[PDB]
């Protein structure tokens, strides 16, 4: 539970070490039930209004059915497409006619049992709401009168909210079509999910971790809508299967790098590109470009490697030597020097240019660091807070070693007159490449 | 209802067709009513519990009207203002000292009625909810005593239901400002929707489009908070008006394009851009460069022109010809060769590059094809997942014909050395252009 | 209250002045409180109804703590890290052993009360929720018993409604790793934080100020999960200081500047960068590049400056004299010429290229102008929609002075045979000594 931070002062980056991970390689899918209540409209002579009170929510379940049946024949398209096959599949298991009642049937006296799809691929099947049940045990006998009788109010409390996760759970899969993330409490009891997790072909390891991590078990996790058929509502939920445990991972931070000329447009600035989350997994890195794809609990990285690129182990070379022959470290350059910090997991990048009065501070103490023109780094010991210009920033609290790597900016090697000063995707090559090819130009004349 | 995908290997893009458009073009304006009871604070001996929940009930009440209130006199601004003026037209209007009384004695007999505005812009008005009626009806003769009386529970419970339904439509206007996109359940029950429908100017097929794709309907509305003057909550549902039907929609899909040469650095790449959703209209193209601004009903595309470019129909060419005269198709180069994928409507893209393990693999069968370094396609037929390294991939599993256009690729065409390497957004003929008389200094000398 | 609107010719872009800044610059902390019953669960022997109402709704309450407790020793990590340690700090004070109960203690006799946390840092204390209260008056003593006794039914749903505040509160922090934003009316009341606007170190313009925009204070606010323990749940609530107040804000418009040349691909183009919001900042600028940062109600510009940058002044100078010594101006130039359109504060900038059919029209009179190729302005004077091709933008109708600065538009400056026509960041002089450079090595030849 160590973490560590290098600064590496000739490429103005930060690498944060110590992490573990946890990468989705793989899917657990369940059948989620609600036995519903077939029943169509009925009159009878109600003025009580007790009696009225079931008749709007005895509406509302009505409705709510029959926009989740209206939801199925339309074909919506989400672009989610890609990563529920798994699930999509049980769904269209259960499309056919005898399997349905195999479901309904092997969970008549439990409210969780296993049940097998005649694949047979086998599923784990939940009943979470019993509205059959209820409205047959207790409304049914009283409304099944020439003249409605009256029901008491207990009853219609139970009822509405019983009722109202059915339509909380509609609404979810009308305004997403059938298939959302997270999976809500409403698709999924707290309870629930660790009840599921406990019932899983995972050891008991794997078990602890998705029991101490649930809400981000949620956050990628998949809830996919199947049928409504025979007094049955039907949905799969997609868990995550976390194939790499226990590998490193570390976040990349980079800030501008640039020369520090006083003159006005005399400077050229160069920054690293590809920040974010490098895990290893299977002989190679995964890449997570995106911010927030990732989801971390203490020292622990938990992603999905639907969100990655797969790079070369070499890669880790652009972090100790960027010049080198194996990997095309990538790079952009420009003339924008524009003070900005970038807040690490154990301290602050601070690239400071021009004017711009960059800072760090001290809670008690006041300032404690001035940055002079260029790019530099300050632990979070005994720092609180960082100041760019009018922009005040926190710097995260967490313990752990940082390690200051001296070195001479790369930004003083390249001479500004045949700088290429634009590039917005460019591999170190690229750019050296082009420099030897426009000297020679000059050479000649 | 029959899709078709062509891949042009030559240009590493794919198109999928047959899709059918439904466009946005016009604004259809109704006024939802939610008559209100005008009662200030009165306090009166009570203890009886059923008393104290109507006092806790009656102040959210009073609450969500004041905050309502307060929202209007405060002038929010929404990024939504460009779409909206139809709507708050119609809110203008309404202010009229004249107008709320034209509406709330036209809708005194019915919850539905065409009222007119007096410009005269015609509009059908909703009354959704009647708290007046309700408040005076049951409770206003119980609470007009010297000391509180005593009502029943029933009447309680139908009053928070009610109450609540207005609570959460204020919620909502207050995060958003007074508008709100899409249009929520709470603003409009998918009964009263349907009823909206139905009472339009439009076609009975219209009509049936609308009723059929009610989820993609609310998506591409707008809800706009009117005013609360006159015992009346009043605000706007702008509904869309699709005036482009049936006109011939496709999808088209880029990878980037890499030569294959086993030296490090040596490789150059490019890849078409515009990648997105094109529909015909009006003799021009509509073009919907940013992701999910469209939503697709089963061979059905339903988008906001609001959210396009519009492009002459010359554009197609992109996809036969990419080397034409008449149009500037457009691509971005770099050097940068990771291997992708990009799933298609019946296949995948793959962009297989350097020591990556690119497969396509069947459920049952296994690995049925691994991708050489280029750019690559396979149909869905016979194939559920494709793999990039560490990545896995769900193909979709609609039915459809796939066409392979073979082709040689067109980055062999171009000479390394004098390659414009890092271009972000450049013409093919701006890239010829710039070679021809980059060759030409190289000619001289 | 008067806005302005210029718009340059020369460089076809627009500035909306005339409004006035608010700044976040500081925080305020509040401790929000929960008070909780301690009861394990008791079986006693219970058939009615009532009493299995009780056992349901005091179940959920026993999870809710505990899925909270659990995720406080789980330590997720949030985005918010860098703005939310003052209000992080005022959690650790109240881990400590002592704190807790000089906070239970302090709240005994109020729901508000200023606390001092021995550093001593001041907070104002807020009880909010009084569940241990409520629980042991009316329900222990009933189920305090050796048989459940019979409870009665209003009591019931006083509860429901008490407790689902409690369960709503916990899926927030839950779903957002105990820092949450905006700050739900869950969270806070309206009332509550009116309340707690008027009992801060601000003036009583200030307080007015909250008061009148409490919706954008909520979008502009923090709310942070601190502990349970003692009978108590604490989280914090962070509201935003404003301490730059009405000073200088406006806002730039940029649009694409193209040559109207007939023939294809012999069109260049060139656009001002850094769109977005500028207010005058200690001496500097800050500048809001992202979109939505900034939230606006009437005339007023709400920003947080922790999504700026900083600017010296000299960036206004870019809007008069792009050529200037002092500033590097900004710029991306191209040769994609497709028109558009943008809705200024006061009007609309309309870049019209190509075949595309550009006007102006009024509802009531029609198309009232016709845009030539080129980069034009039309003010909302009479003018109500704005259609670029196939696509229609409503024209923002407040009400303010449009000034035309008629001048040649820029491009016509550049020999389009050494342009540089792909730079996607570049200033005014990088573009400029960079075809000075160019222009020589054609000269020597």
């Amino acid at each position: 539970q160590n973490i560590t931070e290098e600064f590496y002062q000739s490429t103005c980056s930060a690498v944060s070490k110590g992490y573990l991970s946890a990468l989705r390689t793989g899917w657990y899918t369940s059948v989620i039930t609600i036995e519903l209540s077939n029943i169509k409209e009925n009159k009878c002579n109600g003025t009580d209004a007790k009696v009225k009170l079931i008749k709007q929510e005895l509406d509302k379940y009505k409705n709510a059915v029959t926009e989740l049946q209206l939801l199925m024949q339309s074909t919506p398209a989400t672009g989610s497409g890609s990563a529920i096959c798994s699930g999509v599949a049980v769904c269209k298991v259960l499309h056919l006619e005898g399997e349905v009642n195999k479901i309904k049937s092997a969970l008549l006296s439990t409210n969780k049992a296993v049940v097998s799809l005649s694949n047979g691929v086998s599923v784990l099947t939940f009943k979470v709401l019993d509205l059959k049940n209820y409205i047959d045990k207790q409304l049914l006998p009283i409304l099944n009168k020439q003249s409605c009788s009256i029901s008491n109010i207990e009853t219609v409390i139970e009822f509405q909210q019983k009722n109202n996760r059915l339509l909380e759970i509609t609404r979810e899969f009308s305004v997403n079509a059938g298939v959302t993330t997270p999976v809500s409490t409403y698709m999924l009891t707290n309870s629930e999910l660790l009840s599921l997790i406990n019932d899983m072909p995972i050891t008991n390891d794997q078990k602890k971790l998705m029991s101490n991590n649930v809400q981000i078990v949620r956050q990628q996790s998949y809830s996919i809508m199947c049928i409504i058929k025979e007094e049955v509502l039907a949905y799969v939920v997609q868990l995550p299967l976390y194939g790499v445990i226990d590998t490193p991972c570390w976040k990349l931070h980079t800030s501008p790098l640039c020369t520090t000329n006083t003159k006005e447009g005399s400077n050229i600035c160069l920054t690293r590109t590809d920040r974010g989350w490098y895990c290893d997994n299977a002989g190679s890195v995964s890449f997570f470009p995106q911010a927030e794809t990732c989801k971390v609990q203490s020292n622990r990285v938990f992603c999905d490697t639907m969100n990655s690129r797969t790079l070369p182990s070499e890669v880790n070379l652009c972090n100790v030597d960027i010049f080198n022959p194996k990997y095309d470290c990538k790079i952009m350059t420009s003339k924008t020097d524009v003070s900005s910090s970038v807040i690490t997991s154990l301290g602050a990048i601070v690239s400071c240019y021009g004017k711009t009065k960059c800072t760090a501070s001290n809670k008690n103490r006041g300032i404690i660091k001035t940055f002079s023109n260029g790019c530099d780094y300050v632990s979070n010991k005994g720092v609180d807070t960082v100041s760019v210009g009018n922009t005040l920033y926190c710097v995260n609290k967490q313990e752990g070693k940082s390690l200051y790597v001296k070195g001479e900016p790369i930004i003083n090697f390249y001479d500004p007159l045949v700088f290429p000063s634009d590039e917005f995707d460019a591999s170190i090559s690229q750019v050296n490449e082009k420099i030897n090819q426009s000297l020679a130009f000059i050479r000649k004349s």
